[PDB]
């Protein structure tokens, strides 16, 4: 026989090649009059990121996203994203992974060539534009929240270097390869962790007050209006959204142009008091199964490892 | 809509902390005569084990077990063994997961205070001993295959050093970690490099030729009839079946002890003309879930990645 304390209904998903596996039943919506102070708690309690996230069941590289109702009416559905690292207001990918989930598992009905979602992340409401041929959400498009630079070319001591800092969903210390090197994981945490010190971070309108990574890059490539950048992150659609607003700020991206680390500038806004921009982020996504996770009381690694 | 090209039915389970899930359906036996061609088919062809390891349905961490019809009259279940690395003989943690899932979820019926099964490995018939108590097989105890020393005190050329080879379901050059160092994944894989070149490896009545790890020791401290030892393994129930077999060839272990790196020298064998050991390994399993495994035919990873 066996035991289960609980049962957590997925639909696992993957966008290209990022997991965002989907909890579509079995956990209640947390505490909290917003979404946001939903994913609060989320974050703070850990005790679903750690029953969904770590082996046995999870795994180092794993994301899941839990659903839970809009509570902004002119959301259809709203969601928690939950990844390794942190408990972030917005994931390019993992908005991928939902917006497909809802779509290909008939949650939300699908109309073709193209289905309109609104769905409310932690960070705020992203507007979803799914291409859908023959029953399959093919290419989900996602307006991210509001991105925008927070300090350009911002001394830091570490030698002494110059950053930017940004936040796409996610907030991020950005540094030049050359200007150090071309090991990458160990200098990025240090300059994250020093960045915390002395620039810090605050978001205008969310409770987001610190840097969560550090993303190296070497220069953009421009072809056209399509530029390409190479980039790694010490601790990706956030780091994209965020590298874009330092690229438009410095004037290296214009409006309409895209970004390939697919993402575009599509328009510019204003936010706080400061110039921000509002990206897409667009990819493909595929559901790769079923599943229902379970938990034997006398397991004595409840929380996983 | 959704697509799958497959449907995989996996029962999800841990032996003390180590991943060992379980296909129970969707998977018709792999060709072959014997458990042992079977598992040879799945080393080979990869299909299956790509599928079920890879993200984005595995991790690194994953070990996932087929269960398959019993060629062996004796036995009541056989099983194939996939791990990260290889396709092995015998798993000492695998086999306690499988036995689990077979009586924790009603597979074969449960007698209690102890259920006795044979289950047929690639390697060869296992006897199982379960202690159930109130519907669960809280501990499983598993009589591994003759398990051996096959080189002892080797020279082996890689500074100049000396090793020991030895087979306990899976195959391992052994080393002192002192008589080199204290990197370790570095020198490893050497080692078990140049143990391949110059003194290879062949079991005696399997077609197991080659030595898969490395295994680094630091000296067993004894208390009683309980040694403990310290080790690692560059690329564990078969590391300690090979370690207790070179210990008893040593002297340093005796028939009736046990070791703790639960594993116990349960008596003497003679395989191909020389000695080896009936080790007994056992470890309590707990079930993480069910799952069903889907593939969409448009994924552009159906070997995952």
């Amino acid at each position: 026989s066996m035991r289960s304390t609980k049962v957590i209904h997925i639909v696992g998903c993957h966008a290209e090649g990022e997991v965002g596996d989907v909890i579509v039943g079995g956990v209640a919506p947390p505490p909290g009059k917003t979404v946001w102070e939903q994913s609060r708690f989320i974050a703070s309690d850990e005790t679903l990121r750690n029953f969904v996230l770590n082996e046995p069941r999870g795994g180092v590289f794993r994301h899941v996203n839990l659903l839970v109702p809009p509570k902004d009416p002119r959301a259809q559905m709203g969601f928690i994203i939950m990844e390794p690292a942190d408990t972030p207001p917005m994931s390019g990918s993992n908005s991928i992974c939902v917006s497909t989930v809802l779509l290909d598992s008939g949650i939300i009905p699908m109309q073709e060539p193209v289905t309109r979602m609104v769905l409310e992340a932690p960070g705020g409401l992203i507007e979803v534009e799914a291409e859908c041929r023959n029953g399959k959400a093919e290419r989900i498009s996602v307006r991210n929240v509001p991105s925008f630079a927070d300090r350009l070319n911002a001394s830091l001591e570490v030698g002494t270097i110059t950053v930017d800092t940004a936040y796409g969903g996610d907030s991020f210390v950005i540094v030049d390869a050359a200007s150090i090197g071309m090991e990458l994981a160990e200098i990025g945490v240090k300059i994250t962790k020093a960045a915390n010190e002395q620039l810090g971070f605050r978001h205008p309108e969310k409770d987001w007050n610190h840097i969560s990574f550090c993303q190296i890059t070497e220069p953009v490539t421009r072809d056209g209006d399509i530029l390409t950048g190479v980039n790694t992150v010490a601790i990706t659609g956030t780091g994209c959204s965020a590298r874009m607003a330092v690229l438009h700020a410095k004037g290296q991206m214009k409006v309409g142009e895209r970004f390939i680390g697919h993402c575009r500038l599509d328009k510019t806004l204003e936010l706080g008091g400061k110039p921000a921009i509002s990206p897409i982020i667009s990819g493909r996504a595929w559901v790769t199964g079923t599943s229902q996770l379970m938990l034997d009381p006398s397991d004595p690694f409840p929380s996983g490892y």
